[PDB]
């Protein structure tokens, strides 16, 4: 495991400078650079922060060599590029990071779209957060085999969500899809969520939801649907207005009608005699 002795030795050969700050260590790569390629913040047996300043994926060869961080709970990556068509776990293995349960990936310099391969060997994760100001495509197989995942956060200006995104994922307790550009929610997306307690869909472009979309959320406790331009015309808002009125205790904040500004829960649609779902 990385400690005092490893930090002192790193400052001797001067490939990367190391300085112990508080109960943590700061690694600058390359040494004495005004704008370093890598700035690592390591707290042994707790967390690792990787601050990147890369122009292209080949800059990863400038990472500290033979570094053995060991077991940590959280890995935070900031401004880092997706390592081409190579898993993110390969960066983690090279730095000697062992079995992290939380991965945070935040970057405006991705260099490419995220794939299923980028998450290979990260099946053990319990918490995953992907953040970017860049418009990104979410493939249908992105979260396949992420069976230990209980907390998912995607803030990547996503417009569409694939229908089979949560296929075979059953341990999910929290889904944070707020502050994206979502115009639609596909029917059957929350069909197999027996443990889901929190769902955030606030600050998107949702005008409607398919009928029966939340009916299988048996463990649901909190839901965010505000800051969406909801179409409160009848019968379009019939299902959501009735559902929000019945589950009023679960709603966090207030979903409002694009026109009037009235809460969605206050709409009572008349009966025309048509078929319901
Ligand atoms: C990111 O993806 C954009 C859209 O990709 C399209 O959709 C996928 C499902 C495939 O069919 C692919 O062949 C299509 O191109 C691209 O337009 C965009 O260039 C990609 N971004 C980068 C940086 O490569
Ligand atoms: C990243 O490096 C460039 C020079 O390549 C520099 O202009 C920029 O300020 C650096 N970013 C930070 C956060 O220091």
């Amino acid at each position: 495991s990385f400690g005092r002795d490893a930090c002192s030795e790193m400052s001797i050969d001067g490939l990367c400078q190391c300085a112990p700050i508080m109960s943590e260590y700061e690694i600058i790569c390359p040494a004495n650079a005004e704008n370093p390629t890598f700035r690592l913040t390591i707290q042994p047996k707790d967390y690792v922060q990787i601050m990147c300043n890369l122009t292209d994926t080949t800059d990863y060869q400038q990472l500290p060599k033979k570094l053995r961080i060991g077991e940590v709970d959280r890995v935070q990556m900031r401004r880092c590029m997706l390592p081409g068509h190579t898993p993110i776990a390969s960066i983690l293995d090279y730095l000697g990071i062992v079995s992290p349960t939380t991965l945070i990936f935040e970057s405006d310099n991705l260099g490419m779209n995220i794939t299923r391969q980028h998450l290979d060997r990260l099946h053990g994760l319990k918490r995953f957060r992907f953040t970017t100001r860049r418009l990104t495509h979410i493939p249908a197989n992105l979260l396949t085999d992420m069976r230990n995942l209980s907390h998912l956060e995607l803030r990547a200006n996503i417009e569409e969500m694939p229908s089979h995104l949560f296929d075979d994922l059953e341990n999910l307790e929290s889904i944070e899809f707020g502050s994206n550009k979502l115009r639609q929610m596909p029917r059957g997306i929350f069909g197999k969520m027996p443990k889901l307690k929190q769902l955030n869909l606030a600050s998107n472009q949702l005008k409607s939801v398919p009928d029966g979309i939340f009916d299988r959320l048996t463990s649901l406790q909190k839901i965010w649907l505000h800051t969406n331009p909801w179409d409160c015309s009848c019968p379009r808002i019939d299902y959501l207005s009735r559902w929000l009125n019945k589950n009023s205790q679960k709603e966090q904040g207030s979903a409002k009608c694009s026109g009037s500004g009235k809460p969605v829960r206050s709409i009572i649609c008349p009966t025309t005699g048509e078929n319901l779902y």
